[PDB]
C-alpha cells in the first residue's frame, strides 16, 4: 500500500492546488503569456521544482519554465522529456475553480450543484459508469475543472518526484517543460526547441486511460474565386454567367462521400467551410486533410486539375485559386525514431493498460513541435469532458499516468 | 411635304425644349416626384396642353399631370389614354443635355465629343446602319439624351395638337397622362385609374420602329435558409450537417437548362441570385419567372415539393421556405380586350410598319397598370441605346410614331 498511498496522496495535494489558480489563456492580449494567471502558476511551478530537487530551473521572459533531472546512470542514454501546458481552455472559466473529491465513485449521477441543478449524468456521459471504484475529481457546476492540462502537469511533477526519491531506479538525463497559451494555439510559437535540449518527448496532455497518440492530419488550405457576369436577368442569354453556379459545379467534382461527416479513423477529406457571393463573383474556403502523404498531395492536384478544366472552359479569370499547406502529419518524425512509440507502448503494457491509439484528426502543440525537432506523442492523463463544466478526472488513472512516465524513463536506460 | 414638313419641325422643336430640361429621378428622395425637375417639366407640360387647347388639364399634388382631348364624333366610343413618363434614368447624368441633330445620317461612327474622344460606332451598335437617310438626335458624349421617354412624350404632344387642328379626323375622348419616377420604380404607385378615366391605354415607351409589346412574366421570389450543425472537423462523423451543401442539394433538384443565360423569348426559369453561408447555415435566393400561368406555378410547387422532400430527409427545422408572387403577366388583362392590340397592330400596318412583338422578359409600368385596371400595351417611339452617353433616336421613326397614335385614335372610332 505504501507506493499508492503515497501517490494518491500527492497527486489529490498538487492538482487540487493547481486547479484553484486562475489560468486561463486569453488571444485577445498578445503579451507572452497571455494573462498573468500563467506567470503565477510558472513561478509557483519553479518553487516546486527546486524543491523536489530539480537543476536547471527557469522561467524565461516569455514563461515557459524548463528543468532538469540529472542522468542516474553509467550509460548514454538519449535526453527525454516531459510537457505539459499551463493554460486553461477559453469555452469557460477557469477562476475559482472548487473542486470536489468523489472517493469510491458509484458509477451513478454526480449532483454538482444543488442550488443549481447541475448534475453530471451517464446518459449525458456514458462513459462514466466505467469509473465505479474509481476517486474522481469535478468541478462544482460553475467552471471547468482544468484536468486539461493540469492532471498532465501534476503527472509530471509526481513522477519527477518520485524518481529523484528513488535512486534505485536507473535513467538518463530527463528534462520537463511547462507551457503558456496552448489553448489558444501559441505555444510552440516560443517554444526553444534547442534549449529543450532533448532527443524527444512525452505531452502528458491525452486524455481517458491508455491514449496514445503520434500520427496527425497533413492538411492545407483554400480559397477559390469564382468570377461571373451579371446583367438583367430577362436579357441574360448567352450573356450571364453565374458565379455561385460555378462554385457548385466546382464543389459537384470532388467526391461526395470524402467529407469530414463520413469519415473517421484514418480517412481524409475535402471540407467546404463557406460559400459566399452571387451572380457576380462567389468565394468558396475548402480544407483538404489526410493522413497518408502520397493522397493528401493527389487531394491537392484534384483541386488544381478541376481548377484548370474550368479556366479552359470559362477562361483563365473566372476562376482563381489560394492554396497553402498548413501542417504536416507528425509520424513522419516519429517514424525514424519509431522506439519512442514502441517504449510508451511497452511501458504501457507492462502496467496492464490497454494502449488505445488515436490519431489526431488534426494538429495539435506535439504534431508542430515534431516537426520542429522535437518528435512528441501525446500520453493519456486520466481527464474527461473537457472544456467545460462537467469536466472531471480519475485519480487512479492519474496513478497510472505516473507509472508510465517512470517505466518509460527506466526502459530507455535498460535498453541504452 | 405639307404633312411631314409640320411634323418634322414640331417633332424637333419640342423634344430639343425637354431634353434640356433635368429630370432625373433619384430613389433617395421620397417627396413625390423624387426631384424638382420633374415638377418644372410638369408644369411646362401643363401650359403646352393648354396652348394646343386640351381640356380638364391638371396637375396633382404628386406630380402627375392628366389631360383630355374632347371627342369628336357622334358614336359611343371608348375612352382611350396615351401615357409616357417625366424622368430619365438614374444610370447616368441628364443634365445640361446638349442634343445634336445630324440630318441626312450617313450610318457611318459619329463623333460625339472631339474634346473627349467619344465616338458613337457601329462596330459598337450594329443597328447605327440601318439610320442612313434617317435625321437622328444624339448627346454630346457627355450626359444621356432622355429619348427614354421625352421621345414618346413629344409624340404624344405633336399626336393631340395635329388631331385638334385637323377636326376632320373623328375620334372618341381621349386622356394623356405624363407621369414621375418610372425610373425608379415608384410611377404606377400614385398612378390615380379612376381620375384617368380610360377603357385602355397606350405607353409611348418602347424603343425602335414596330416594337410593340403587351405580355410579361408572371414573377415570384424566394429565400431558402439552410440549417446545419458544424462540429471540429475530425470528429463530424455523423454529427456535421454542412448547411451549404443542403443549398447545393436544393438548387440540384432544379433543372440545369431553366435558368436565364439560357433561356430567351417566352421560356420561363429560376434564377439563383446570391448564396451565403457556411456549415451552421445558408441562404438562397431566387426569382421565378414564366409567361404562362399555370408553368410558373408548377415551378413554385417543385420548389415547394423539394422543400418537402428535403424536411423528410433532414428534418422540417432543416429548409425553411419564404416564398411570394410579385407581379403578372399583363396578357391576362389585354385578352378580354384583345381588340385594343389588333387595333395597334393594324394602325401600323396600314403604316407600312411591320411590326415587332417584344415579350417584356420582367414588369414594366403598363404590365403592372394593366393589373391595376388600365390594360397597356407599350409602343415605340424611335429611341436606341437608352440609360447611357450613346442615347439617340430617330426622328424620321418619332413621326411614324406620331402617325400610330392618330390611327389608333381615328380606328377606334371608325370600328365603334
Ligand atoms: O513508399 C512511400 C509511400 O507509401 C505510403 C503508403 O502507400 O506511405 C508509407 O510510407 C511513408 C513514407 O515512408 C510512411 O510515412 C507511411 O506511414 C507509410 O504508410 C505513401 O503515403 C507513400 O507515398
Ligand atoms: O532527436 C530527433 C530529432 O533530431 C534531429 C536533429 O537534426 O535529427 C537527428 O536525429 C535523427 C533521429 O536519430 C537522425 O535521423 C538525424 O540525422 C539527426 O540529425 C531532428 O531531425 C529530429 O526530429
Ligand atoms: O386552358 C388554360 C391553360 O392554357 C394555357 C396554355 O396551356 O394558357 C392559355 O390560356 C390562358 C388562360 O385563358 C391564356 O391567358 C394563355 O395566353 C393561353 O396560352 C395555360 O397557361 C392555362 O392554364
Ligand atoms: O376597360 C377594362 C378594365 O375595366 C375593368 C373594370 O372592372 O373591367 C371592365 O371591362 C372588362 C373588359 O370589357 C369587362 O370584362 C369587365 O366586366 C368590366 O368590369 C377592368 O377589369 C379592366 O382591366
Ligand atoms: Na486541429
Ligand atoms: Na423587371
Ligand atoms: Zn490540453
Ligand atoms: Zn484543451
Ligand atoms: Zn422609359
Ligand atoms: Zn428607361
Amino acid at each position: 500500500y505504501f507506493q499508492s498511498n503515497a501517490m494518491k496522496e500527492e497527486l489529490i495535494e498538487r492538482f487540487t492546488r493547481y486547479v484553484k489558480i486562475d489560468t486561463q489563456s486569453n488571444e485577445d492580449s498578445h503579451t507572452v503569456p497571455t494573462t498573468p494567471g500563467q506567470i503565477e502558476f510558472g513561478k509557483l511551478l519553479v518553487e516546486e521544482l527546486k524543491e523536489v530537487g530539480l537543476t536547471e530551473v527557469t522561467m524565461d521572459d516569455n514563461g515557459y519554465v524548463m528543468a532538469t533531472l540529472p542522468a542516474n546512470t553509467d550509460k548514454d542514454v538519449p535526453v527525454i522529456g516531459f510537457l505539459a501546458h499551463l493554460d486553461t481552455a477559453t469555452d469557460f472559466t477557469g477562476k475559482n475553480v472548487k473542486p470536489q473529491i468523489h472517493e469510491n465513485f458509484d458509477g451513478n449521477a454526480i449532483t454538482l450543484n444543488e442550488e443549481l441543478n447541475i448534475v453530471l449524468t451517464p446518459e449525458q456521459f456514458p462513459e462514466l459508469p466505467s469509473y465505479k471504484g474509481h476517486t474522481i475529481i469535478t468541478t462544482d457546476g460553475t467552471t471547468l475543472l482544468g484536468a486539461d492540462d493540469k492532471a498532465g502537469l501534476t503527472e509530471i511533477m509526481v513522477a519527477m518526484n518520485y524518481l529523484i526519491h528513488n535512486p534505485q531506479i536507473k535513467h538518463g538525463k530527463i528534462r520537463v517543460a511547462f507551457t503558456p497559451d496552448e489553448e489558444i494555439g501559441r505555444g510552440p510559437a516560443h517554444f526553444d526547441v534547442e534549449a529543450f535540449g532533448a532527443s524527444f518527448a512525452y505531452m502528458m496532455d491525452g486524455g481517458p486511460l491508455g491514449g496514445l497518440e503520434y500520427e496527425s492530419f497533413n492538411a492545407a488550405g483554400a480559397k477559390l474565386t469564382f468570377n461571373g457576369t451579371n446583367t438583367h436577368p430577362g436579357t441574360a442569354k448567352n450573356k450571364m454567367r453565374n458565379a455561385t453556379k460555378l462554385a457548385m459545379e466546382f464543389n459537384g467534382h470532388l467526391p461526395v462521400e470524402e467529407a469530414p461527416e463520413y469519415t473517421e479513423g484514418y480517412e481524409g477529406f475535402y471540407h467546404l467551410l463557406s460559400l459566399n457571393g452571387d451572380v457576380e463573383q462567389s468565394k468558396a474556403y475548402y480544407i483538404i486533410r489526410d493522413f497518408d502523404r502520397k493522397n493528401f498531395e493527389a487531394r491537392k492536384n484534384t483541386i488544381e486539375n478541376i481548377v484548370k478544366q474550368m479556366q479552359e472552359k470559362y477562361g483563365q479569370d473566372a476562376v482563381v485559386l489560394e492554396m497553402n499547406d498548413q501542417y504536416y502529419n507528425m509520424l513522419e518524425k516519429i517514424e525514424p525514431v519509431r522506439e519512442i512509440v514502441d517504449i510508451a507502448y511497452e511501458a504501457m503494457k507492462s502496467l496492464n493498460i490497454e494502449p488505445n491509439i488515436h490519431p489526431i484528426r488534426g494538429g495539435t502543440d506535439g504534431s508542430q513541435l515534431s516537426y520542429m525537432g522535437l518528435p512528441t506523442p501525446n500520453i493519456f492523463t486520466g481527464g474527461e469532458n473537457y472544456h467545460g463544466k462537467f469536466e472531471y478526472v480519475s485519480v487512479d488513472v492519474m496513478e497510472k499516468a505516473v507509472q508510465v512516465i517512470i517505466e518509460i524513463a527506466r526502459r530507455f536506460e535498460e535498453q541504452a
